[PDB]
């Protein structure tokens, strides 16, 4: 059997017991709120990870690219939301997916994008399902939640244009700037209220709006109530990461994704251990640098997964990571503690960024064996 | 003409590719290749390009055709790929892990002249014991710390150099040389500081080789390099080869260091405008950090380019517009100066294609399964590159 001692390094390891606990926690919270969970698979892009989310009770998926829609559809998943403002040039790709049987949903936030979809759908005989993206927190895309004229103009373009106006959605991504339950709870309420208000405005205009979809992992876990909401979209929670830990929604011990690395040398005067997990393994994401505890390029754990507080990757080049004390001191006799060849596991800043560096995950079972779970790269 | 007509009908250009896409401007890439090879020829040293920037067979083929001698790789997966493609002279320039010794042995047994590096007595002892067990005289170079960038034996640490060189030589391995990488050059931004660092890198690696040879140990190769010190060195006496890699494409970190212009940057990411926030002066593009990478190396340099410098479809810089933010599949295009551009939707209409110059070519390239190699006629060809280990 393949195990953490036999793998080459670096490797992206999923602790299956931790991932299942994360999947159960999120599904149980959504069940308590009376809403569907539509996981965002862009975090893993791996068929077996999404299958475990579905087995726990998830309803459909959210994807960040049409490549992910192709992969998951080829795997038998048909209820797919492509939650990135639709580019008109990708309409042939989307059409071919729907004609093949994939119930692929698109989103827009502009009259011009809604007109491009509706005109192509009429030409091709396709009533595209399209949701309107709502900006509830100023994070990124979307129709402002009280910009009613814009909301109604896009709504009538789709519905009068013969398309299926399927719903409204929002992602309150500014939740990643927060770090207290009170602030997260308030942002989750602003997200819920803004999305519900857009749905209510459509409906008062006699336009259909059957789905109201909100979510980010921190607002999904913090929201006190979700009246008016039909589903929540959350993705990074499947593994968690150190950014989530700093936001306050999980502990380091809950993070299910780590990078297995080998010690390949040392700088004794500086108290460095050099590992073979550089930024090509961890990614360049440094999201914890802007937070109350900086973890460098990741938190060190031993081969058993025990967190080693106070050792982090303080630097990284492409294929070399620099392990050193978080307090800045030069650990004495670093080589005596971490001899050449010692294996360690590094928890990521951002699970979605680190996962994308690997062709595959190594799914670690209770007995210590691993199975390789491929994931998708590119577009 | 059946093949001809069908190929024409299938041929992509920058208007027909899906976005995002990593586009190599071949004419800029050839100018970078010629420039570095001519500089190394002028210095009388070999150029051993570091292929970890592209990990692409046709890009390394163009470096070889121009005059390069061998390659440097950052992983044994690169050594496996490039050897399969016919490159036999390969330096694996990352401190050797003992557990990878079976793979290095297999590659040498298949005919790859694969060189390994160490910087410790324990790594030397592991290589020599495995080589004696397996009947293999591994070739091993000793890595030298000349500028404090990362790791390596100190150039002035004679006792440790000798201990490692003797462990290898007495152990029946081939002690083949010393190498250094003065990566602290990426913190510099004047020709004077770069020329002085290049001289410190040359002097320190030659110093180490001279200490080994003074002890009777072989050390025929002296290998130095980073792209900025390769381009800045006045003299390379005592050096046998230079390793450089990011030069093949350049990037905005190199532009800021001062060793190229933005117009020399051969790699760009083709993106489409997919939305706006008109009141904030934002255009939203489909190149987020999954396309650009999270690399922000320009953040602390003289000119911060955010997640990349915006260029028009013809690849010309659009001054003052950069990607100021990025989420996974969304980039935020806005003024670098922090003004909200008026009429952003007029400046950048929905569906507009743009090209984004990267902070760090090695980091952006690794986000793509393949490059789109752009010829002067506007045609592109898919050039696969390696992902993972
Ligand atoms: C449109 C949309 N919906 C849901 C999610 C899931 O959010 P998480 O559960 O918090 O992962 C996202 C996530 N988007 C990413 C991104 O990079 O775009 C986050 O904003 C982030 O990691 O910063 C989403 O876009
Ligand atoms: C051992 C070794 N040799 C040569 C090079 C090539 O340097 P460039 O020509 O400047 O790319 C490198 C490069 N190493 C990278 C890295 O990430 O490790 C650079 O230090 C960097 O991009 O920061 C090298 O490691
Ligand atoms: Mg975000
Ligand atoms: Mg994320
Ligand atoms: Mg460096
Ligand atoms: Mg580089
Ligand atoms: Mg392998």
């Amino acid at each position: 059997q393949d195990t953490l001692l036999t793998l080459d390094t670096p490797a992206a390891v999923i602790d299956l017991d931790r991932m299942q606990r994360n999947i159960a926690r999120m599904q149980q919270r959504m069940d308590a709120q009376g809403v569907r969970l539509r996981p965002h698979v862009k975090t893993s892009k791996s068929v077996p990870v999404a299958a475990a989310q579905r087995a726990a009770g998830a309803s459909g998926i959210t994807v960040s690219t049409l490549k992910e829609a192709e992969q998951f559809f080829a795997a038998g998943t048909t209820d797919i939301l492509y939650a990135v403002s639709m580019a008109p040039h990708r309409l042939p790709q989307a059409l071919q997916l729907r004609r093949r049987g994939c119930d692929l949903k698109l989103i827009v936030d502009s009259v011009a994008a809604a007109q491009a979809i509706a005109a192509f759908g009429r030409e091709q005989g396709e009533a595209f399902e399209v949701w309107i993206e709502i900006d509830t927190d100023g994070h990124r895309s979307g129709v402002g939640a009280d910009d009613t004229p814009l909301l109604l103009a896009i709504g009538r373009t789709l519905h009068d244009g013969g398309m299926r106006l399927g719903g409204v959605l929002t992602h309150a991504g500014s939740s990643y700037e927060l770090d207290t339950p009170e602030a997260l709870q308030a942002l989750a309420e602003r997200e819920r209220a803004g999305c519900v208000q857009a749905a209510e405005a459509l409906r008062a205009a006699g336009l259909p709006c059957p789905v109201v979809s909100v979510g980010s992992t921190p607002t999904a876990l913090a929201a006190s109530r979700l009246d008016g909401v039909t589903e929540v979209r959350a993705g990074v929670y499947v593994f968690f990461d150190l950014v989530m830990r700093n936001i306050g929604v999980c502990a380091a011990e809950d993070v299910a994704l780590s990078v297995l690395a080998t010690v390949i040398g040392h700088q004794a005067d500086k108290g460095w251990a050099i590992v073979d997990a550089g930024w090509m393994a961890m990614s360049r994401d440094r999201g914890t640098a802007r937070q109350k505890q900086d973890f460098g390029y990741g938190q060190v754990c031993d081969l058993q997964g025990r967190v080693m507080p106070g050792f982090v990757l303080t630097g990284a080049n492409q294929e070399h990571g620099i392990l050193a004390r978080a307090d800045g001191a030069a650990e004495a006799d670093i080589a005596t503690r971490f001899p050449l060849g010692t294996r360690l596991r590094i928890l990521p800043n951002h699970a979605c960024a680190t996962g994308a560096q690997f062709p595959a995950y190594q799914a670690l079972a209770a007995d210590g064996s691993v199975q390789t779970w491929e994931r998708l790269h590119g577009w």
